[PDB]
């Protein structure tokens, strides 16, 4: 006797992206099967398109209401996604998590080669499952003295994070090189539900970035003699799940503010080691509660006041330099039809390169004039990587282009 009948299901959406793990190139015409979780078929023999994608799948998901309050019911569905493709070792993803009204994006990296298969398993979301609580720890850490290079004396967004999938002291756990923005998206997809108010996603993603960039900037684990940047566990850091699916509302937020962080006191060099907790299973004062920032989201607060409410009035928001592996930075003005010059020529040069791996991206004359041709290439590109198809190269589209350009021009 809930709102409806117990068992009621809504539509949540899915897009599957199949990429060759050795060169990041999309795989076309792979088979994609979907199953449920007891387990039975739902979709059979889906074929990936020329961008390696099968888009717009529709899958049942619990009532969205279960993800807007603390609940005993799992607020998301779990599915199995199977990718098969000739020449490639098959990949099964178990536990792909679907939220009603929202697009889940599942990435499938396949390696080239007989009867072996890769199984990635996605555990329970931290807001639902039970995970070891976060070992308490100080918010500010010691630093080496300033070398006087200012960019070196202050946080910069690295290009990669080296994640240790296990406790720090378990030397047998694997280390993965994750691109920064895919890292933050993976943490956020397990820490919050993307059916949450926009301003609440922003404020939680900035806490995640402050934390993560404090591990990077203080070189926490290297100066303790480990060969990694952060671990995947909830006790020392936050829950990272290799190849879990990301969510569209979270991806667009991160694309937009992935270099923004908290400083407290405002004179800090290092970003605040911003810590949180859900706020039902566990309390944590002087810090942020995930469920508590949802309330303030519901009550219409913006993100600077959500964070200032949990961490204090005096905090300031900083934007860190970004190493993207293209030695040009976004110039601070959106490029669009009409624009001209070297930044436009650089966009067109990157998109043409990308289009050798993603032929859906039509080619453009590389002349430095942002014409209809370029706006159409940017709209198709945006559409492939889950971005609003404004056809406009603002900050978030700039670094997404650089990210794919590098990912596909790296080994081949």
């Amino acid at each position: 006797e809930n709102l409806y009948f117990q068992g009621h299901m809504q539509d949540g959406f899915l897009t599957v992206s199949i990429i060759d793990a050795t060169n990041n190139r999309p795989i076309q015409n792979a088979v994609v099967n979907i199953y449920s979780m007891s387990s039975s078929t739902l979709y059979q023999n889906l074929r990936s398109n020329e961008s390696g994608q099968v888009t717009g799948l529709v899958l049942p998901a619990p009532d969205v209401d279960y993800s807007l309050q603390p609940s005993d019911v799992r607020p998301y569905s779990q599915y199995i996604v199977e990718a098969i493709a000739d020449g490639y070792e098959t990949v099964v993803i178990e536990g792909t998590q679907l939220l009603a009204t929202i697009e889940a994006r599942q990435g499938v990296p396949m390696s080239p080669r007989r009867q072996s298969e890769l199984i990635f398993d996605i555990g329970e979301h931290t807001l639902y499952g039970t995970y070891p609580p976060k070992i308490p720890e100080s918010n500010l850490k010691p630093l080496p003295p300033p070398t006087g290079f200012v960019v070196l004396d202050n946080p910069v967004v690295p290009e990669f994070i080296v994640v240790h999938d296990g406790l720090p002291e378990d030397s047998s756990a694997p280390n993965y090189w994750i691109p920064f923005k895919e890292y933050i998206k993976n943490i956020a997809s397990s820490e919050i539900y993307s059916t949450w108010p926009e301003q609440t996603i922003y404020a939680n993603v900035i806490a995640i970035i402050s934390f993560t960039l404090n591990r990077v900037f203080t070189e926490w684990y290297r100066n303790k003699g480990y060969n990694f940047t952060i671990t995947s566990t909830t006790a020392y850091d936050h829950k990272f799940i290799n190849n879990r699916n990301l969510f569209e509302p979270i991806n667009v937020v991160v694309d937009a503010i992935f270099n923004t962080f908290i400083k407290r006191p405002p004179t800090s060099r290092q970003p605040l080691l911003a810590q949180y907790c859900d706020g039902q299973k566990s309390q944590c004062p002087d810090q942020m509660t995930q469920w508590g920032s949802k309330d303030l989201g519901d009550q219409g607060y913006d993100y600077e006041s959500i964070l200032r409410y949990f961490y204090g009035d005096e905090i300031v928001f900083e934007r860190a330099p970004i190493v993207s592996g293209v030695p040009v930075s976004f110039p601070g003005t959106t490029l669009q039809v009409g624009s001209s010059g070297q930044y436009v020529r650089t966009i067109q040069n990157q998109l043409n390169a990308i289009s050798n791996s993603y032929p859906a991206v039509p080619k453009v004359i590389e002349d430095g004039i942002y014409g209809t041709d370029t706006e159409n290439a940017v709209k198709i590109f945006q559409g492939i990587f889950g971005l609003p198809q404004s056809g406009v190269v603002d900050f978030k589209t700039w670094y997404e282009i650089s990210r794919v350009y590098v990912a596909t021009t790296r080994i081949a």
